């Protein structure tokens, strides 16, 4: 009986086999756009992939991972509000059955189709493993999907979906450029936060941009194809793996931005 997004296994009741659900710095959360507050002091983002070597893809029962090289500095997130360096690790989706749902943030409620969750660690803890035990030890840039033109680099992702259906299935997928996945500006919300699955650790730095990508409709539903089961299982569409808003509690949200 594990966790997952069922009505008898899905966000309300993670909290029994991890209490921290009800944390002091859970995520996601609404952010409300008129309450956050400009920060002058922050920086601006500097994501540096060009170097990035895709190696997998995995669908893990809960989404697909789209895994990275992390063994070096070869694809980094610094500046924002970070201290450090860190790493990319992998990047995965949540998405909905229909289009006015799927992503885990909200912007004044307001829900998109999809959010796009790129994970890095920071190098100062030597391994994924220590840095999810720090409250600095990650940083998770956000990015929502909405529905409208395709994106052109999310067609590789899209196009190897039908190799990995089932919980468990994994494919090669090298030479992956997720400088396609990013929009336009890097404008952003930042705030102090937590893994959105299970073990809900409160260890991420969130960083959240203001500029959607736009995504087809076919490319979403593609997405809505995917299983949480495993193969000769019964089908049950990998659809609404989001976790809702929780409580913001004693915590700020800060803009970059004017
Ligand atoms: C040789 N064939 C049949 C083949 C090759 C690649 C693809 S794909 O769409 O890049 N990947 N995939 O499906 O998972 C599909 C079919
Ligand atoms: C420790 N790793 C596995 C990890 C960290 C953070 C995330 S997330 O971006 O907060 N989304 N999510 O939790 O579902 C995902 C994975
Ligand atoms: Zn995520």
């Amino acid at each position: 009986h594990h966790w997952g997004y069922g009505k008898h296994n899905g966000p309300e009741h993670w909290h029994k086999d991890f209490p921290i659900a009800k944390g002091e710095r859970q995520s996601p959360v609404d952010i409300d756009t008129h309450t956050a507050k400009y920060d002058p002091s922050l920086k601006p983002l500097s994501v540096s992939y060009d170097q990035a070597t895709s190696l997998r893809i995995l669908n893990n029962g809960h989404a697909f991972n789209v895994e990275f090289d992390d063994s070096q500095d070869k694809a980094v997130l610094k500046g924002g509000p970070l201290d450090g360096t860190y790493r990319l690790i992998q990047f995965h989706f949540h998405w909905g059955s229909l289009d006015g749902q799927g992503s885990e943030h909200t912007v004044d409620k307001k829900k998109y189709a999809a959010e796009l969750h790129l994970v890095h660690w920071n190098t100062k803890y030597g391994d994924f493993g220590k840095a999810v035990q720090q409250p600095d030890g990650l940083a998770v840039l956000g990015i929502f999907l909405k529905v409208g033109s395709a994106k052109p680099g999310l067609q590789k992702v899209v196009d190897v979906l039908d190799s990995i259906k089932t919980k468990g299935k994994s494919a090669d997928f090298t030479n992956f450029d997720p400088r396609g996945l990013l929009p336009e500006s890097l404008d952003y919300w930042t705030y102090p936060g937590s893994l959105t699955t299970p073990p809900l650790l409160e260890c991420v730095t969130w960083i959240v941009l203001k500029e959607p990508i736009s995504v087809s409709s076919e490319q979403v539903l593609k997405f809505r194809k995917l299983n949480f089961n495993g193969e000769g299982e019964p089908e049950e569409l990998m659809v609404d793996n989001w976790r809702p808003a929780q409580p913001l509690k004693n915590r700020q949200i800060k803009a970059s931005f004017k």
